[PDB]
């Protein structure tokens, strides 16, 4: 089996991607983030404080015939921006663009933060990290992924988001057409429950390629790309007028500039992010002061290739016993 689904940005600066999941008998189609840095499959739902609750669209298991209560299941997640959520787990139907899977934990929020609530966009999150992160007690559930592998004709996914366009998330095989030249297949370590490889190296602009391994995770889930300190300062060092800011949280450029691009390394390959897409405009509505699509990873703990970075590529996410990661141009 194999299933494809569009994936849109939510807003013009692509803060982040929705893709429509169908859970339930009858379908219920619910707009969710797919997330390569999180490995829960949780939903809005007729459950959750109405106060929370200001235009997404809800799971009403009770109108689901083949929803079934997971008796005495609970989770509770956290994420990068300080959000999160609690509740409670149903099993369901579960399809993602045509493919089905049955019996998926489908986390029902009892409690969402009020950044889930102020974003009317995002009906919930479908998590794609290795199940070892999945939050619930005391059994600890297998995400969409790992319960449709076994059925794909290659137990693969492959991200391909869009630069303020649409994209595609496909399930169990690759589109030939949809890249440029070949794939480069990087190693993966799977110990901390995520996508975590090695990048080779980076340049800036036109200049000359630094030879340096810099590890960090693929993450769907999170807006910007998250890197050395040294890194990014060498990137804003090319932009007149950049500085980091403090009290914005990060770096910010004037919005008169233009930026220049930044490729980051995969094995002897080299994917390149167009500056176009380091703007993630101004700060607040009329300024101009931009902010920064590339920032600092010093006290996240972590460096994040996030939708910045991936979206300059096409996404491989092999799953095979030895789980490696796949990177093209497009
Ligand atoms: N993608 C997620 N759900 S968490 C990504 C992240 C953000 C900030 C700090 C660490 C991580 Cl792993």
């Amino acid at each position: 089996s194999t299933g494809s689904a569009t994936t849109t940005p939510i807003d013009s600066l692509d803060d982040a991607y929705i893709t429509p999941v169908q859970i339930g008998t009858p379908a219920q189609t619910l707009n969710l983030d797919f997330d390569t840095g999180s490995s829960d499959l949780w939903v809005f739902s007729s459950e959750t404080t109405a106060s929370e609750v200001d235009g997404q669209t809800i799971y009403t298991p009770s109108k689901s015939t083949t929803a079934k209560l997971l008796s005495g299941a609970t989770w509770s997640i956290s994420y990068g921006d300080g959000s999160s959520s609690s509740g409670d787990v149903y099993t369901d139907t579960v399809s993602v663009g045509g493919l089905t899977v049955t019996g998926q934990a489908v986390e029902s929020a009892k409690k969402v933060s009020s950044s889930f609530t102020e974003d009317s966009t995002i009906d919930g999150l479908l998590g794609l990290a290795f199940s070892t992160l999945n939050t619930v007690s005391p059994t600890q559930q297998k995400t969409f992924f790992d319960n449709a592998k076994a059925s794909l004709d290659s137990p693969v996914f492959t991200a391909d988001l869009g630069y303020h366009a649409p994209g595609t998330y496909n399930f169990g095989f690759i589109d030939t057409t949809a890249y440029t030249g070949s794939i480069t297949y990087t190693a993966v370590s799977t110990k901390q429950g995520f996508w975590e490889w090695t990048s080779t190296g980076y340049a800036v602009g036109s200049g000359t390629f630094k030879s340096t391994s810099i590890d960090g995770i693929a993450d769907t889930g999170t807006t910007l790309l998250y890197l050395p300190a040294t890194v990014v300062s060498a990137y804003w060092a090319q932009v007149s007028g950049a500085k980091s800011s403090s009290s914005v949280g990060g770096y910010v450029f004037p919005c008169s500039a233009t930026l220049p691009s930044f490729t980051f390394g995969v094995g002897s390959a080299r994917i390149v992010i167009p500056g176009d897409y380091i703007d993630f405009g101004p700060i607040s509505t009329g300024s101009s002061s931009c902010f920064g699509g590339i920032q600092s990873s010093a006290g996240i703990g972590i460096n994040i290739f996030g939708d910045v970075a991936l979206k300059a590529a096409f996404v491989v996410f092999n799953g095979a016993t030895t789980p490696t990661l796949g990177f093209a141009s497009k």
